[PDB]
């Protein structure tokens, strides 16, 4: 079967893959889908090794950043969540094809309506309330920045879930988490 | 085409159509849209009947499930909310179509992404904060969980409004209500 | 075809196209896109004139209006918040096609779903909690109510932010939100 042109994942069920405190101490499930001028996209994250597992009171905020070159291709460098070695692309079955990415702007966040410099403009976020674990009793906050963290040349996702530290000792997990923006292309 | 194959709902604006305490107490308007790995959701459900009316005490939550076959087909017996003679199909001007669902894959939650005994897992979850009846001063709780009360081959929707105990005797509406997930295929 | 049929925005990095407080004084960034029976739109919106800079002890609401007409056309006057000569239509490159919109309805909200005479009605309302200038210490509320301030024969899309009174003196700026709803075809 396949792949589909119009979206790009991390796969349905990730084996650890994101390095952000301690190597591959972290479960990302994204799927990025491209609708037009929007891409309408779900993100997960659940810890499986230290404090995202047991959260600290240095914990404070959990991010993850995805940082994209001239072309919309993802830099598996540093500061990038995702390990050189990962599977991302585009969808095929259940899986990830070898194709390269090759319609990225469509997937990048728009920089005319989202700058490379102007990162803290309330425009380049979207934020929202959600629950840690999934549980009413522990609410957290995402942020999600669009190009705030580039390269005067890329592009870039940035995922923060702050309001961490009222759950000390509880392991670090969010719900499906949805978010959109407007593409570059 | 006379219809759109990448939607299903219960038509805009449906008669009583569910029985989640008595027989027809609330009217739930549903359209699951598909866009290549995931799928927009917009729901809303207005309590017509008893408790629906007016929330008693021990009316702590509202929910509504939904469970389809291993082919995607709405499977309309309990614990399915919409009842046998309840609109849901293909959109087909402001009608549903009398065909049979021949993509339903295509529009079920992802059981890789979202397990049949996982249900409690953060993952098979997207929550938020809402508001009854809109109202910005009365806040609750929705939790749409993916496959957590399916039959094997089977899939899942379900709905969960919460905290509503502190709003004794007030009717139960809530807003339109958006969501979404990583489709099975 | 060099424009996009699907989406329908005021280009990424607009002007002030809105007068409401006093003339010109805000920037309405909004993206409307068709998938299918649903659209997902992004709304942003940043004060540059007046009391938009500094939020006033009564101010606990600040919205616009966009009332479409019978072809889901753009009607430039009162209530209308973009000005006559704010750019808006089918999105082209970075800017927007000259081609007057002709399928305007399917950008619309379904007056089945969404009537006329009931934009009290839970249902005709999408909201969430959200953050003023996108700050996680400063929450607020968005309402997306669906043909509420019409002509019979039009349609409309008012946003409405409230829950700012208890931010007094501060510059009124809104993150990107997201919101969808059915389209009238």
């Amino acid at each position: 079967t396949p792949y589909d042109p119009l979206t790009l994942w991390t796969t349905p069920d990730p084996p650890p893959n994101c390095s952000l405190i301690q190597e591959l101490d972290a479960k990302l499930t994204l799927c990025l889908t491209k609708n037009g001028s929007i891409v309408n996209g779900i993100v997960s994250l659940v810890g499986v090794k230290g404090n995202l597992l047991n959260i600290q009171s240095t914990t404070t905020t959990v991010g993850v950043h995805l940082v994209f070159d001239e072309q919309g291709r993802l830099i598996t460098s540093t500061p990038t969540a995702l390990v050189p070695q990962a599977s991302w692309g585009y969808r095929q079955g259940q899986s990830v094809s070898t194709n390269t990415v090759t319609n990225g702007l469509g997937f990048m966040p728009n920089v005319s309506a989202y700058p490379r410099p102007n990162a803290s403009e309330a425009k380049s976020q979207m934020v929202s309330l959600t629950y840690l674990q999934g549980d009413t009793s522990k609410p957290i906050t995402m942020k999600v920045a669009f190009n705030g963290i580039t390269s005067l040349n890329g592009y870039s996702l940035t995922f923060m879930w702050s309001g961490l530290s009222n759950y000390i000792n509880q392991p670090f997990s969010t719900p499906s988490c949805s978010f959109s923006y407007i593409t570059q292309e």
